[PDB]
Parts: structure tokens; C-alpha cells; sequence
């Protein structure tokens, strides 16, 4: 029992931290293969971040420019190319404990692991969600750049973000390992919209059922609604509209409790309604979304 | 800018983490140098677990009934001997992948780490505090015995806890590595009282400070109070008495953004005898206490 916001192990992770260094600016990038990913910012200056020209700047650089150092060992860099918002650097060797992996461009809604990093070195790992206006809501400084998002199934790594900027807003952006970003975002120092989010529907409820498996019941009521009853609370209220596909990935979680997807959407309903007054949920005073309906699953069954 | 409840990075603690099985009961163990370090109720059966003299139990043991698996290979155990809750299984090979470690007593209000494994696999990895009266609140299945909590300080770790057990409440207990429990538990299927648990003062105020580092400054009043003052609000509201030994700790945030200790007290007073009014705080709508002042630091500089 007990409910947390759980990370994936990072080891696998860590062995693929190097930090890159091109001119005046370091950053950290991720070595797979013989091939060192990170933002292609790590090429500008300060004065060329207002409106950078990429493909200019990356002229100027040659394969010596790029200092990479996976802790205290260099790198030698054999090639390099620009790939969207990623530049993805040769080297002649191939990471030594580079793990299974695969590059995924996870959806808005969805969860994942961060380690971020700074000179290369990891700090700490946390789990988030990309929103669903496509910012994520981590906890970076200067130099975390590079630090990349995850999830790991048995031996492989699905690594879905890296790391890029930080919006004046203080929310942050990035991209997938391809370079594209996530969100309307452009990787240059100017005001952004990231748009109206809302809160993952689907996410409250399967952190809904967690409680209940946990033993936080209070909120269950004897009440019922229907998907258009519960889309209208959810509207006044800045939820994604539920729908059926969501209560099908939500089977598991009604199966194993015994309680139907749209009788816990009463409760949702009427938790929306009139607030928590002043108890918790699984030692939140809030409806958390930062839980897929996966992630209660594997956390309550201990999967490794 | 933002603020994650960061666990550090688990790769050191990972390569540690092996499989014990002892009859039909199998659970975690720790590896480090030529030692295996487990739970002693590997030893025992369900129905031992109502009374176990565990002294009895291990004599029935040898060597040969430690089944010890690091991953896929296994491990020869030339030694075994109980250390209060603990067995030590003396093993032939010294782990490869043994990081610089200590084993520490953490004091109650500190915080760690937490791999949760099964099956010497990790699972996850979250952040937690011990409790003030020694239970920790973690996210544990039958099978997670085993698994340790920890610290980093650069390249040691520091365990301080092994995990032993879960209290009929739902909280977990468990021990130091050298098998003493933290609080009043005892390794035993009965029914224990964990006693009358406590909000830790200086976290909090540690986490108001993280709050106004990161923006989220509502709760800045024009108020101060006295440590005496603020000390009849803490015992009305179940929250430990501040400290002078507090107040220093708090020194260097204090310093970083010009709020004193004593005025951010009063932050504090005010928003335990009025609440939150609905708006939140980092993300959480409740007084969080599970980031000491050096996690605030570590965090908001980026240390690795
Ligand atoms: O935002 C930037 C640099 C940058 C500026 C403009 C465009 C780009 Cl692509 C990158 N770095 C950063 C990231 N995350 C968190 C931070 N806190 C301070 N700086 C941080
Ligand atoms: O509590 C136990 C077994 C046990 C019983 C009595 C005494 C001892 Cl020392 C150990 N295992 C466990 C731990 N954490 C979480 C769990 N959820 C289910 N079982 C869990």
C-alpha cells in the first residue's frame, strides 16, 4: 500500500549522460551508439539567442569544436548534423553501456521520468506529465539543457524528451530525440504562448481508483452520470472530455475495484463541484493528473 | 524555476540490488563489497511471522539454503550471521558495481530516497521523508522488503534505510543497515502503534522559501512573530516546536531572499489559522514537509 509519485530507475539513463561543450556554452547531451544527441543551442552565445540563425551558427562549427565528455573521458567527434532543434554528434565510439532503447514521441497526457543533469553529471529524477498544451512543469536551471524524459518497459529505455528552454512563465519546453519540439515552441529567447491547458481527465480518475485501492474512499458517493452529464462538469471546469476510449483504458482499473468508470466520474463530478472540504486524497489536497491509468497499474502491481 | 519532488539518481543503489530466497520466502537484498544485506524475516514462513524467535529459525539454516541472485547469476554464500534485524550473508565475490557508501542513522524529519524492488529488480524511485515518529509513508507490495533508502553526497551513498514492513495503518517500517528499527517496531505480524506523528516545521518553512525562490509569493504577509509565538500556533496545529537549531539551518534561504526566519513564521502561522483559501503553493494545495533546507539548496542551485 501507499501511493507515490514514482520515477523509472535511472541507472540506464545515468551511463548515457555526457556533457557538450561548443565555444562559451555547455550543456548536457545523451550518447547512444556512436552518437551524441543535444539541443542545438549549445551552439549559440547569448547575443544570438533573440533570433538565431541555426544554419549559419552550425557553419562556423567544425567536428573539433564540439568538446564532449562523458565524465572524465573525451570523446572524439568524427561528424556532426543538425536535426530539427537536435544536433547529433559522431563519435568514434560507440557508448559502452548504451541499454535497449527507442526514440518515441509520447502524447499530450502521458507521463515519464526526467534526470536532469547538469555538466553532464545527473542531479536528481522526478516524474512528470506532458501537459496537454505540451509544456511540461519540471524543475530546471541554467544548464539542465539536454537533460532528458523516459520510460522504461523490462530492458528498454523509450526516451520521449529533451530537455531545451524555459518559458518566461517559468513552464518548460522541449522537443522528442528527432529535434522536433513539443508545442508550438521555437527555441530562441522571445515570449511564447503555450496556450489554455487543462487537467488529464483520464489521469484523475486512474489516481481516483488508486485511492481506492489505497483505502481513500470518502469520496465515493452513491451517485452515477453519464459521459455527455460529466463532459458538461468538466467543461466548466477545464477537464478534457472524456471518452470512451479513455473508460476503455480505465477497465483494469474499474475491474479490479468493482466500480463502474461512470460511477467514479460522479464522484469526479462531485469532488469538481464542491471541493475536497478540507480532507485528501492519498495525502493530496487536489485532483492529481499526474498518474496515467498504466502508472496505477504498475505501481500497484510492482512491475520491474 | 519549478520544483519537483526529486529523488537522486538510483544507478549506484541499482547495481546493489540482488534477490534473496531462504525457503519459499524470497525478498531484496543489498550487495555491497563481499556482504548481502537483507531483512531477517527471510527466514521465516507465514506462520512464523505471528511470534518468530528468529534466533531458532536461522539455526536451522546453512549457507547453501541463501539463495543469493545478482540478476541472472548466483552468488556462492560462504557466511551468514543475524545483526538485530538484519542478516548478513558473507559472500565469494565482491560486487563489481560496489559504489563508495556508508551506512547512516538518518534522524526523523530528514529525508531520502527510496528504490522500490522486487525480486532484486528495480521498480521506482521516489523521494520521502521519516516521519517525526519514525514511519515513513512509502509505496510498497508484498515483496519490497529489501529495499533501501538513501543518500547521495557526489560519488557516496549514504543507505539509511532498509525496508522491513508494513504497519496494519498502512505505513511502512523498517531499519538502519546495521537491522535496528527506526521507532518502536518490531519485525512481527502484530499490531504496533507508530504514536502521534507531527508536521515538520522546518520543512515546511524550507518549502515556503522554495516557493518564493520560484515565484509563488501570495503568502508573503507584512507579519512577523516570535519563536515563542509561533510556537503555541505549531502546538495547536500538531506541528514540531522550532528551534534556534532550526533557525540556523534556515540561514542560508533566509539569506538568498531577504526573508527572515521569523517573518516567513509568521507566512506560516497565518496560513495554518486560515488555510490556503483555495489557491495553492507549488503545485500543492497543503503545507508540504517532505524537502529539508538542504534539498531546497540542492535543488534551487543544481548540484549534482
Ligand atoms: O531557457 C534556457 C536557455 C534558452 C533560452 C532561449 C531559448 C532556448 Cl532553446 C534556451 N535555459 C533554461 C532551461 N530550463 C531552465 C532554466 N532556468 C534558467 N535557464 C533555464
Ligand atoms: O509487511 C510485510 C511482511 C511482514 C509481516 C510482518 C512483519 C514483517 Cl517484518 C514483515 N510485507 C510488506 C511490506 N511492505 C508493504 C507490503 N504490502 C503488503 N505486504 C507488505
Amino acid at each position: 500500500s501507499g501511493f507515490r509519485k514514482m520515477a523509472f530507475p535511472s541507472g540506464k539513463v545515468e551511463g548515457c549522460m555526457v556533457q557538450v561543450t561548443c565555444g562559451t556554452t555547455t550543456l548536457n547531451g545523451l550518447w547512444l551508439d556512436d552518437v551524441v544527441y543535444c539541443p542545438r543551442h549549445v551552439i549559440c552565445t547569448s547575443e544570438d539567442m533573440l533570433n538565431p540563425n541555426y544554419e549559419d551558427l552550425l557553419i562556423r562549427k567544425s567536428n573539433h569544436n564540439f568538446l564532449v565528455q562523458a565524465g572524465n573521458v573525451q570523446l572524439r567527434v568524427i561528424g556532426h548534423s543538425m536535426q530539427n532543434c537536435v544536433l547529433k554528434l559522431k563519435v568514434d565510439t560507440a557508448n559502452p553501456k548504451t541499454p535497449k532503447y527507442k526514440f518515441v514521441r509520447i502524447q499530450p497526457g502521458q507521463t515519464f521520468s526526467v534526470l536532469a543533469c547538469y555538466n553532464g553529471s545527473p542531479s536528481g529524477v522526478y516524474q512528470c506529465a506532458m501537459r496537454p498544451n505540451f509544456t511540461i512543469k519540471g524543475s530546471f536551471l541554467n544548464g539542465s539543457c539536454g537533460s532528458v524524459g523516459f520510460n522504461i518497459d523490462y530492458d528498454c529505455v523509450s526516451f520521449c524528451y529533451m530537455h531545451h528552454m524555459e518559458l518566461p512563465t517559468g513552464v518548460h519546453a522541449g522537443t522528442d530525440l528527432e529535434g522536433n519540439f513539443y508545442g508550438p515552441f521555437v527555441d530562441r529567447q522571445t515570449a511564447q504562448a503555450a496556450g489554455t491547458d487543462t487537467t488529464i481527465t483520464v489521469n484523475v480518475l486512474a489516481w481516483l481508483y488508486a485511492a481506492v485501492i489505497n483505502g481513500d474512499r470518502w469520496f465515493l458517493n452513491r451517485f452515477t452520470t453519464t459521459l455527455n452529464d460529466f463532459n458538461l462538469v468538466a467543461m466548466k471546469y477545464n477537464y478534457e472530455p472524456l471518452t470512451q476510449d479513455h473508460v476503455d483504458i480505465l477497465g483494469p482499473l474499474s475491474a479490479q475495484t468493482g466500480i463502474a468508470v461512470l460511477d467514479m466520474c460522479a464522484s469526479l463530478k462531485e469532488l469538481l463541484q464542491n471541493g475536497m472540504n478540507g480532507r485528501t486524497i492519498l495525502g493530496s489536497a487536489l485532483l492529481e493528473d499526474e498518474f496515467t491509468p498504466f502508472d496505477v497499474v504498475r505501481q500497484c502491481s510492482g512491475v520491474t
